[PDB]
């Protein structure tokens, strides 16, 4: 019974006190209405005293204890003040409003928790939101209200004056916007004395009886006045006064007191609704706590390498990073890298390019085979029996061989270019992977990679050109054709193995080794470390936020464990 | 007749006057005899006046002309003095002897020409040689006389005293040594009064007649005395005195005056004999002139020099030399060099070394073939029972291949060493051929060759090591065996072509090109030219000698042409 419902709301109160209100939905009741709706007078009727316009949400926590009427104000600036008097409450509230908003009429999403424990106030926790009305100001108010009412865990409480058509009210309009079904919307009609025509009377009479699709229905209460702040009427006598009013009323007596009550059972209705709602939303709340904790933990696992700790753990950290980087580079060189689905390794791509090279060599081999075939076939029969000196050229075939070799120069260089490109790309990718968060270090590494790439490229091209220079400068009608064909085959093989050897050696092994040695060379300057390991200064703030979030969530789990016990 | 026979000896007199006595045989009559033979007294009896021991050869030229008594002394010191009086002649002659020999009893090959023209002395040219008998003295004397009597164009004139056994005389002994046939040996017997028995008379008389195989025979004259300088006996009365002496002699009258005369008509007979001798040896003399001229001209042509008159035409010569050198170097590089019989070319030797390399590669190929064959065949079956744990071995075969490749490094380097050595040797040889006479230029060239050799050697070995590094760092029960065997074969071929390509390219082509370009670089410095083209300078002196020789020989040809006309 009572012993079940009190700690029930105490749990959620404790959760919001340490909220944990962010990044997850938390059960609450939001009071929404126009500035002239008089919702403050209703809150005054419930708590005993309220503001005579709020700028920031007021977390009204009411407790019913047969000890004494005591009140404590808790402010988001991590402060707490014991005023022990209802009168001082509104003044200190206004002080807090001045603190949070900025002395003037501003707006803030920061919470003011009002903890009032009294034997004359119903046990109920509800949240008061600022009144409605490019931009100007009211826009951010509607945004603030939307922040709450959009949640399914938030019960809408619309406050509507009796002297206005409820179907044209902005509060109920927004409530319908976020809840078209009306499954979590409660409507209270206030200021029944302020109306001045029978028209409004019967309109209220047909409104109290479900005409609008609100599952929770409607209730009608007396404002008790917002202008009479100092009169200070007792809650019991105020209740009796309201009962007297509705009972004396020609229409409202029989039609309301028999059905939807007018007597301050509103707080009891809100109590029951809050209990049932919380009981409904508890499992998903626990689930979301665990899940959010997991996601925060993972996102935090993605970034954590920050602690320097007297430079030693920092230089050691740098050593670790460079070590891992060099390891991955070595993996790239050896072809022992981890790739994604349908993704191929660098070394394999390079091997494909080598296959292309082999194909080209075969093509040109057959070509020059045909060429020298026709040459030998022709000039061995040319002037076969002419008395001259002879013997129809011999130095000439060498320039044919020269053509055969020369045609291979540019394709090889092109292959070298491609290899250097893709390898460069891979190295840059690794450099980005290991040094993403660190901009300066990444710049240094990439610059180094660029330089070494250029140097080894020059070396490789020089060695290729050297190879071709060596190939050129060094040396029964169709016997010669056979000889030269054999020569072409052997040369084809020799090049087919030689050029990929050069490309692999200079672009993979030597490049990788030089890169690693340069990486080791980097950490030689100690006083440069701080410049190297400079974070974004955005990831740090994010890290702090995630850490605080996780801490708060662990506190939530702890409190939940206490409640379950 | 006479007018024809006089220029016959006048020719040889003119030839020796401009001699051209060196490097060829020249018709002459050499006077040889012992120091105590008294040959000087014989020369005094023949010419009218003589020395009262000669140290240098005396070219006695006697002319019979009905003009006037004239005497002229011609000395090898390029001097000439006309004293026209016998006393001053004999006084100046010993002075000349002192000048040429060195004041003391020395020896010299320098000539003293004595030109005596008188209507009472026979026309005859003869040469007086020093008397016979560390070092001490006689060895070079006998050598000097031998230098003359060895010639077939030289008539021997031996002077032997009557009071001594002619068969034990050294002069006639040497005459027999150089003329065993006795076809050009004449014997004069002197001092017949010094004998003191009839035995020596008859023995000498029967010995001269029919005992020696001398074609020219023997003749006997009176010494006329060497001690009676102040008596001054008339030539006619001396002749009549000699005739009286031989007529009064018991044996000499009938046996000599009837046959081999004793009156100084001997010199006229010697004149005729000289005529016939010169006429006999003239064609071969002309031949020797032609041969010596041709050989001197050719020997001078074998060397081209100097030849800088000035700065122009000198540098151009250097350009030519460097051009030819570079041409020969290019010949070495292309393998288009000229070699001697049974001599091989550098390129061919290098190719042989390459064949050795191929053989080694074949050996190691078969080696690793057998090894991997046994490895795959055995260790794939060497399981405990059924292999259900592996995954046998794969890195092992990789290190086997790696070792197989590594083993080939040192032989290749050795081959490179050998090639660089022999090529260096060849280049140095060419440098020596083109720059033999020029020391400094040769030094510069050889130094350059050394430096370039070292550099390209470093390049070559670096490229070989690079190649092997590329070979290493880059890669039906006996399928693995098949694959690896194919790989070994292809690798074997590839290396077999690659390493000789590197060695040949760097040691022949690049070395040669760098060398030639350096040779072109040499002539950039002008002020170095004179330093570069530095003669032996012994070759300059040799050239001077050859030039003088050629000029003198042309003079000889001129005089001979005058004689022929």
């Amino acid at each position: 019974y009572e012993q079940k419902v009190r700690p029930c709301i105490d749990l959620i109160d404790s959760l919001r006190a340490l909220g944990v209100e962010q990044d997850l939905a938390l059960p609450a009741i939001a009071v929404i209405g126009d500035q002239s709706s008089g919702k403050s007078s209703v809150l005054e009727a419930l708590s005993g005293v309220a503001l005579p316009v709020t700028r920031c949400p007021l977390v009204l926590k009411l407790k019913k204890q047969p000890c004494e009427a005591w009140a404590g104000r808790i402010s988001y600036r991590n402060t707490e003040l014991e005023l022990q008097d209802p009168g001082q409450v509104e003044k200190e509230i206004h002080k807090a409003q001045n603190v949070m908003a900025g002395n003037g009429r501003g707006i803030s999403h920061e919470l003011i928790s009002l903890e009032i424990t009294s034997p004359e106030v119903p046990d109920l926790t509800i949240i008061d939101l600022p009144g409605i009305t490019p931009r100007d100001i009211g826009l951010q108010i509607k945004a603030l209200i939307k922040k709450y009412i959009q949640r399914q865990q938030t019960i809408n409480l619309v406050v509507v004056p009796c002297n206005v058509d409820i179907a044209t009210t902005e509060a109920l309009s927004m409530a319908h916007e976020v809840d078209p079904e009306g499954d979590r919307t409660i409507g209270i009609l206030t200021k029944p004395d302020l109306m001045d025509r029978g028209t409004e009377k019967s309109v209220m009479n047909v409104v109290r009886n479900l005409t609008y699709p609100l599952k929770k229905g409607y209730m009608i209460v007396k404002c008790r006045g917002q202008q009479e702040i100092t009169n200070r009427l007792s809650l019991a006598e105020a209740t009796k006064k309201e009962i007297t009013f509705f009972q004396t009323h020609p229409y409202f007596r029989v039609l309301l007191e028999e059905g939807s009550a007018t007597v301050p059972r509103l707080a009891e209705r809100l109590t029951t609704e809050l209990i049932m709602h919380i009981q409904k939303s508890l499992p998903l709340l626990e689930g979301q706590i665990r899940e959010s904790h997991q996601k925060a933990t993972e996102e935090l696992r993605r970034c954590g390498a920050d602690i320097p700790s007297q430079e030693a753990d920092k230089m050691f950290f740098l050593i670790e990073k460079i070590k891992m980087f060099n390891q991955d580079i070595e993996k790239l060189v050896e072809g022992e890298e981890v790739v994604r689905e349908n993704e191929t390794r660098l070394y394999n791509k390079i091997r494909e390019d080598f296959k292309n090279w082999v194909g080209i060599l075969a093509t040109n081999t057959q070509k020059v085979k045909n060429i020298i075939h026709e040459e030998v076939e022709k000039y061995e029969k040319q002037a076969a029996a002419a008395e001259l000196l002879g013997f129809v050229n011999y130095k000439t075939f060498e320039i044919i061989v020269h053509q055969y070799i020369q045609q291979l120069v540019e394709p090889a260089l092109s292959m070298l270019q491609k290899a250097m490109e893709i390898i460069q790309q891979a190295f840059i990718n690794v450099a980005k992977k290991h040094f993403g968060e660190f901009f300066n270090l990444n710049q240094t590494v990439q610059s180094t990679i660029e330089d070494i790439k250029v140097k080894h490229t020059a070396k490789a091209e020089n060695m290729i050109q050297l190879q071709f220079r060596m190939e050129q400068m060094v040396f029964s009608f169709t016997e010669i054709g056979i000889h030269l064909n054999a020569y072409f085959l052997e040369t084809s093989k020799r090049l087919a193995n030689q050029i990929p050897f050069i490309i692999q050696y200079f672009m993979l092994r030597e490049n990788g080794d030089s890169l690693q040695k340069a990486m080791m060379q980097i950490l030689q300057e100690k006083n440069r470390y701080s410049w190297l390991l400079q974070e974004q200064s955005e990831t740090a703030t994010k890290r702090r936020i995630l850490k605080e979030r996780i801490y708060r969530l662990t506190q939530a789990r702890h409190a939940l464990c206490q409640f379950s016990s």
